[PDB]
């Protein structure tokens, strides 16, 4: 099974006493299958309580997307500084080479975010560039030569080796509950907010799912809806299926999905093509938190609950504008769009029997599960 990338698959670029990343190898060193896919990457990140990152900037364009916990990151331009308050299921997109920061300000909870990287450049590439730092993580300052950053600073050698010099805890470090307060401050200061500016987090659960039953619900920000997505052409979408449920099979018209388990498990399975006459594999497999399946546009798929909990996942989802889900089962579904003629004539059934097996489900999107 190509298509799911258990969390123990992903690869861990850093890993410090109070935080770590891990990130998906590039989709196309898994399989050629994902050749469509090849500009993306994920990758979760982790912070203890208490905890900042070492100032950094992507290459690649950006989207957080809060799993657990409450924080603080912090842009810094050129131009502009700002500050923004995190929380669960809150979204955040970064232009590609800004600076920022995070502060996990919590005293007892970790703050966890999964992340979309989009490439620019060479399909898939994504880096960190550490501005700040030292030996560890290695600074970029200590890059230039020392005449160059002695002109640049206006400074002496000696203060840039103390400068450059001291930080080795990696990049994720402690802060003290006084630097967090005092950050805290700066954060909750008002600003004039302008046109052109980087836009702050939306809540994904924020108003009303685009549907919904007794058993679940989908909500998604679409690039149409988001200036901060449209120029990326992705969603982010939410899936939250109540315990025991499922939901109905379905596929995306136009958007392949890059599905992460945010809580609980559950089980998929996904019809796949990938001369004689097409045949659908059976693609099946187990979801635990944290793990990615790629759902490729097109694909029947559905979503099974297992266990005593809600089965919520988000989704990003690439080439995304004027993406439908198609239903293939429920009251609202395709097939009350065919007239009876063609679906005697598909399935060798007369049509009213086609009907009445079609209309036995009185329920849309989600149900109780098997
Ligand atoms: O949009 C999807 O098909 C999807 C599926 C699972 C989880 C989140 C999602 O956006
Ligand atoms: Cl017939
Ligand atoms: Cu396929
Ligand atoms: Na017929």
């Amino acid at each position: 099974n190509p298509y799911l990338f258990e969390s123990a698959g992903f690869a861990s670029a850093f890993r410090t006493g109070e935080g770590h990343l891990k990130i998906l190898e590039k989709f196309t060193q898994r399989s050629e299958l994902f050749r469509g896919i090849e500009k993306y990457r994920v990758a979760v990140l982790e912070f203890e309580p208490q905890s900042f990152m070492v100032p950094n900037h992507c290459d690649g364009e950006v989207i957080y997307v809060v799993a657990k916990g409450a924080g603080i990151i912090s842009i810094a331009e050129q131009k502009a500084k700002y500050y923004f308050v995190l929380k669960k299921a809150d979204v955040k997109r970064v232009p590609a080479g800004a600076t920022i920061y995070f502060v996990n300000r919590d005293a007892n909870q970790k703050l966890v975010v999964y992340v979309l990287v989009k490439s620019t450049n060479a399909p898939g590439e994504a880096q960190e560039y550490f501005s700040g730092g030292g030996q560890n993580p290695e600074s970029f300052y200590r890059a230039f030569s020392s005449d160059i950053l002695e002109k640049a600073f206006n400074t002496a050698a000696d203060r840039l080796e103390r400068l450059f010099g001291q930080q080795k805890q990696g990049p994720v470090i402690k802060a003290s509950e006084e630097q967090i307060r005092a950050i805290s401050q700066y954060a909750s200061e008002p600003t004039a907010a302008t046109g052109g500016e980087i836009r702050g987090p939306f809540n994904l659960l924020k108003g009303a799912p685009l549907f919904e039953s007794r058993f679940g619900q989908f909500f998604e920000a679409s690039p149409e809806l988001f200036a901060q997505l449209r120029d990326l052409d992705v969603a982010v979408g939410y899936m939250n299926i109540n315990q025991g449920g499922m939901v109905l099979p379905y596929y995306n018209t136009k958007s392949t999905r890059l599905v992460m388990v945010i809580e609980g498990n559950g089980r998929f399975e996904m019809a796949c093509p990938h001369a004689g006459d097409v045949h659908y594999q059976k693609v099946r497999g187990n979801l635990n938190v944290g793990d990615l399946l790629v759902v490729p546009a097109a694909h029947p798929i559905t979503f099974t609950a297992t266990g005593g909990s809600n089965l919520r996942m988000v989704g990003f989802g690439i080439n995304a504008q004027n993406n439908k889900k198609k239903f293939l089962a429920g009251k609202q579904n395709i097939w009350r769009n065919v007239d009876r003629e063609a679906k005697e004539l598909s399935f060798n059934m007369p049509g009213r029997e086609v009907e009445e097996i079609f209309q036995k489900q009185d329920e849309s999107y989600f149900v109780a599960g098997p």
